[PDB]
């Protein structure tokens, strides 16, 4: 209901938010001590400085008609009728501390052609000159704050965040640009909330809970007014929640937002417009008292709110503004600039429109607002008022009547104890953060907070993206034989190889075979050596005593061939344990049959000659034995011609199983040669059953039959053991040896023990 | 720049979109015919009918001051300055069509206390009476169309959808409400697009292409103004793109939107406010011609545009010959005018009781009184109503209407037409028979979803909070799925049913009686049993024969019996296991071996060296009963049971096994081994004299052979403990061979000398 009026030739209107938006019962409550009173005193100070300037409007004195908007658009629009009710007359309006108020006032003012310059309105909608064609401002739009915030988020690897925004033209227009800029930097948003004009504490707690619903998103982005930010921070403190805040210029660097909720706000990052303090305004504002500053109608209420006193008790005289500290507001410069800009415009008009006189002129009595705005408002160019030493600034408007984009970045920190605000880098055309000043980001404290949906998969895991969400992937493990060729897919190697340590490689593994130094090779080798030594000893004994009647009673040539066969029977253990080659496989295929053929042929001839006792000479006997041996050899030669002498490396469903080196298919030759021997054995047994006759010095073929029986029992009992363990061929070939050696040892003991018994125990 | 003025005692304002929005070049474009001239003539007709009624304002003549908004808010406000310049006087303002114009005008009018009633304005923001405290309307808000659309997009199963909006209050608020309602029902928005105030053809084509980038969403939900819809349809026709359109009342049922783009628009579904046609208005409009309708300044431009003629050969045409199609919202305009008239009549009756002409008290009408006590409390029969209807005019606490809607489809008959298929008041009802593609035998319904349904055997896993999309995953071949999200184990020894929800205990397994591995011995055992029966019969018959007389005992008959029992035991090993079968196997094996070796223990003892016909039998029976004692004690200690086996890589493989472990048998075999070491020892000590027919060296040979067999067999058993099939085959073969050795080695010479060569 109050208005500030100062007489002058030309009157400039003003609009400031002196009072905060009251509650339901009352339209307007408490006073704004920083964004209200100080800005108004700045405008008054600029007017006073202009009115004693000889170079700027020497003969024209500027008046003022200042109103209060009370942070509400309807109240501001109701008050704004005073500017247009005259058509005293108002040339232009320096106003706007909010975007809704500015838009509503511009919509009304454009119908009467009244220029308007704003000092704090940063909405992008106002750059459309087809809708708002009477408007200028000294601040940049919100097109660049979204870019700055997106780059700040991208710097710290924050890819999963949450946006809280306010309702109107500042909050939604800013968040749409932030969402576009996030899209252009591969970022992703989880949830979105909005705050209404009328909101209670319970709804704020609901917003906090909705933010807490997603635990992975620990970063909250705010495009909010100061009151909404204060209430949200208070609610978060009450509910004991912890977030890392990134806020717009609504929070700025105000101390009232974080008053009483210091614990919740610590570690936040905020953006503010770049500015400097003015030295004259401090000395001007620190000399004001209610008994001299009569022209301001809202000063006494501010005095009572500030110093907590009352003029009724006559106790407010002691207090003074000098003793208490002074913290100048950020946008004061902008306010001063706006006023000076308008002044300069009018000066140029007065210089061009009528150069004859210095006072006002009959042509310029009713000022034209189209000419003034279109020609002179947008073409102003001067040096900034009260500029700090060694710094250069300038006052200009773009095509859209907007300012220049420069911002400063602040953190809230806990001192060594009171809380203060510090610069952490500029932002002009690209970020320039200095990470040393932020406490939460020096590495002594800990690693930087995290805001990702899903953690990075391991080198052995692969990524399969879930449809509908880029930021979140599910890790998977590859088969143990599989290597990871690319980030989102892995393949398997060709059989015979194994993944590299880095798992981006294929490597041929260790070919495995039985080795000489193994105990499983040592044992059979020792047994074979002992058998060979025993055979040599028996041969040496028979040779040494070759003239005794008992030795002469038996054949000597057949004894020698049988001893040689026994020796070959033993040597095969050693042949069959040797590393496979081009020659060793041939010996493995040959010697088994050769040994059986030699031994069984010797037995056959011995029984044949005893049974017959034609062609009984020691040479007919040698010929028959050699023919019987050569028969088996014929088959081996044929097999060598029929099949291929070679080897093979295999694999099995269990791919881990190493590629063993084995000989080629040996089915037909071995089994057939089996016949070259088992049939011969059967004939020998038959002739032994027929040799029971004509007893010789011995002719106890009861021993040869027993030998054959024991051999059949032996081998025939290896067949169950084999299938039992068809794997581990290295241990598989630890039965063929130990059966062949046993058969040979049975034959040797059977044939030689009675003769040695006679040789030793009796003279005969 | 032109104004329509009619004199009267009281004046009502008006605001209609007579002209379409012009381009960058000019302020005002071509004339708008349906939401223009028709509505303006409806208002004029309502005023003239009110100005000749016995019961409503009999002594006061109402005037009019009607302006043009040209589809722009800035132009509408510049024109609306005329209403407040008096502060002639304006009693009320029958206001905007589009929501932006209404909001802009209301912001200015609330300052001077001038009531306003709108038509066709459906924005939700206007329901907030803290800001627009002088605004009323006869149409419901946009809070219910979102519900209607979300239920049409759920009757048919659509879940990946796209949205297109117009910049401004109407489109943005509507899309926000629709998104909330869709989330509430599990409907998910694929992509979101916006249309600006000034958009070129390339921008519309870009919007179409952006819609065409995600290809599962084939349904587009438009909540936009009519001109944007027309331009988007033209762009879609040019680029040969096909979608299913769901539109709000901005499209409505206008023929202008679908002029020349019939192919792209076919099959669309739109929503319109519920209304009826008035019959007096048709003849009123159809009777107009430019020579007598001189009070309307915009009529000649409409005539020129409509009939394509120039007044500078215009009299040949007539409006009666052409068909007439009434616009949907004529009733609402008539209702608004009548509501204002009734409010003024009631106020006049309250304040000027003794006169019919205006009195001095009402001379400057008080806006705040008329609106707070008379406008919101009107109630009357809706005028020009159908013969059997009950529509009434009233306002709620927010000055709103009742929410009822109709639903239309666009089809080809060869002319095209709109067809009504249902309505929405509080619950959705629609007839799918009238829709061509929704009718049966036409084919499957158009589909739009993130993921197709999972297979029977598969399970879906999704990220948390992902309510629409689903990622299917195959469960393991041996797992029972608890619910769609998570598969689980079914149970050891069980396999999942065919339906993948049931589970069934696997069948057991035991040797099939026809496997050749087991068949081979059943035959060997039969042959051995036949031989034992033969030998027993021959020796039983010829007891008189001297070969029987020479040895003189019955341990031979015992031994034979034992041999027969050993073969019957090898019959009983290859059998279906049970408790009794386990006991029989665990008794008979030891019994048969101990019997045979005890017998030959007797004969070796007897020939080693009081020897009596009963002492030898007593020793044999004592050794047998000793073995029976041991086996019975060990069977009492370990109760016989049956079990089922399973293991780490068992893959549908079940088994039946005896509860007794293999190693527990070992003790009995140890016993028998010692027995053998004794029999052999004695057979070694008596290796010289042939007491009768050389019957000692044959006994020695038999002892050695049995020792060889046991030495060969024992490790094969331990090595083959791993595999059961080979174990049973080897056990059967070894036992059968061990019996055959004793038989053939000992009983062959006696049979040969008795039968083949009788010489005793
Ligand atoms: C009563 C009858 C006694 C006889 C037995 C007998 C016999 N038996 C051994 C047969 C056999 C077994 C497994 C093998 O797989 C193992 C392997 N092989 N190469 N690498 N690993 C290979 C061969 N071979 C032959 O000479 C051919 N003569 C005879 S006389
Ligand atoms: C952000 O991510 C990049 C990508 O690896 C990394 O190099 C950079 O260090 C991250 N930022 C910080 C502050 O660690
Ligand atoms: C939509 O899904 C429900 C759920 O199974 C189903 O009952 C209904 O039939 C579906 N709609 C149509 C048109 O089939
Ligand atoms: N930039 C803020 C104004 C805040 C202030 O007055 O400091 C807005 O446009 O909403
Ligand atoms: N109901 C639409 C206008 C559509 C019409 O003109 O009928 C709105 O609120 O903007």
């Amino acid at each position: 209901k109050k208005v500030l009026t100062l007489e002058g030739d030309l009157v400039l209107g003003g609009l400031f938010p002196v009072h905060q938006k009251g509650g339901p019962a009352e339209d307007c409550g408490p006073v704004n001590e920083h964004r209200g009173i100080q800005r108004l005193e700045a405008m008054l100070f600029a007017l006073d400085r202009i009115n004693r300037d000889p170079h700027l409007l020497p003969g024209v004195r500027l008046g003022a008609h200042i109103l209060d908007s009370c942070s509400k658009d309807t109240h501001a629009l109701e008050q704004a009728l005073d500017f247009v009710r005259a058509s005293t007359a108002i040339t232009g309006v320096i106003g706007g501390s909010y975007s809704d108020v500015s838009i509503q006032v511009a919509n009304l003012l454009r119908l009467f052609q009244i220029p308007q310059i704003s000092y704090a309105s940063t909405s992008a909608k106002l750059s459309d000159k087809s809708r708002y064609d009477y408007f200028a401002r000294t601040v940049p739009p919100d097109f660049f704050q979204a870019k700055a915030m997106a780059e700040i988020l991208r710097f710290f690897n924050w890819t999963y965040v949450s946006t809280v925004a306010s309702e109107g033209d500042y909050g939604e227009t800013g968040i749409e640009a932030f969402e576009l800029e996030a899209r252009a930097r591969n970022i992703c948003v989880a949830t979105s909330e909005k705050v209404g004009r009328a909101m209670s504490r319970a709804a704020f707690e609901g917003v906090v809970r909705a933010l807490l619903q997603k635990p992975s998103a620990r970063v909250a982005v705010l495009f909010t007014r100061s009151e909404d930010a204060r209430e949200l921070l208070a609610a978060s403190q009450r509910l004991n929640a912890s977030f890392t805040w990134v806020a717009s210029d609504g929070w700025g660097a105000l101390e009232s937002v974080v008053a009483g909720s210091e614990g919740a706000a610590e570690g936040a990052i905020t953006i503010e417009l770049a500015s400097y303090p003015i030295s004259d305004f401090a000395s001007y504002f620190q000399s004001l008292d209610p008994w001299n500053n009569s022209r301001n109608p809202w000063f006494r209420e501010f005095w009572e709110q500030r110093f907590r006193c009352s003029f009724r008790q006559r106790d407010c005289a002691a207090h003074s503004l000098r003793a208490v500290p002074f913290e100048q507001e950020s946008k004061i410069m902008f306010v001063v600039n706006a006023v000076y800009a308008m002044a300069h415009a009018l000066h140029n008009m007065h210089r061009a429109l009528c150069p004859n006189t210095t006072r006002l002129c009959d042509a310029m009595r009713p000022v034209n607002g189209r000419r003034l705005y279109k020609d002179f408002v947008l073409n102003v160019k001067f040096d900034a008022p009260f500029r700090p030493a060694d710094t250069h600034n300038e006052v200009r408007f773009d095509r859209f009547g907007d300012g220049i984009g420069r911002y400063n970045i602040f953190t809230y920190l806990r001192a060594g104890g009171r809380y203060r605000y510090q610069k952490v880098g500029y932002w002009a055309e690209g970020l320039t953060l200095d990470t040393s000043l932020i406490p939460w980001a020096s590495p002594s404290a800990g690693p930087l907070p995290a805001s990702r949906c899903s953690e990075p998969c391991l080198q052995n895991e692969v990524k399969s993206v879930q449809p509908g969400e880029v930021c979140c992937w599910l890790c998977i493990p590859c088969q143990p034989y599989e290597y990871r060729l690319d980030e989102f897919t892995c393949a398997d190697c060709g059989l015979g190889y194994w993944p590299n340590a880095s798992l981006t490689g294929c490597f041929e593994l260790p070919q495995e075979y039985i080795r000489w130094g193994d105990a499983w090779a040592v044992g059979p080798v020792t047994i074979a050596c002992l058998g060979a030594l025993a055979t040599l000893f028996v041969l040496g004994v028979f040779v040494r005593h070759n003239a005794t009647p008992v030795v002469k009673a038996s054949g000597r040539e057949l004894c020698y061939i049988l001893l040689g066969g026994v020796f070959l029977c033993y040597c095969m253990t050693f042949i069959f344990i040797a590393k496979p080659s081009t020659a060793v496989c041939t010996l493995r295929r040959l010697g088994l049959g050769t040994a059986f053929s030699v031994c069984y042929s010797a037995l056959l001839t011995k029984t044949n000659r005893i049974a017959r006792i034609r062609f009984i000479s020691p040479a007919s006997q040698v010929a028959i034995c050699l023919a019987l041996i050569s028969g088996q050899l014929l088959i081996v030669v044929a097999w060598l011609v029929v099949e291929a002498p070679g080897t093979g490396k295999e694999t099995a469903p269990e791919r881990r199983e190493v590629v063993t080196l084995r000989c080629n298919h040996r089915d037909a030759s071995m089994l057939g040669s089996l016949a070259y021997n088992v049939l011969l054995i059967a004939l020998c047994t038959l002739y032994a059953f027929k040799t029971r006759k004509c007893p010789e010095n011995f002719n106890e073929a009861k021993f040869i039959g027993f030998t054959m029986y024991t051999t059949c029992i032996i081998w025939l009992a290896f067949l169950p053991i084999f299938y039992v363990t068809s794997s581990d061929y290295r241990v598989q070939t630890t039965t063929m040896c130990v059966s062949v050696s046993l058969s040979g040892s049975v034959v040797l003991g059977c044939l030689f023990a009675p003769k040695l018994h006679i040789i030793l125990f009796q003279p005969q």
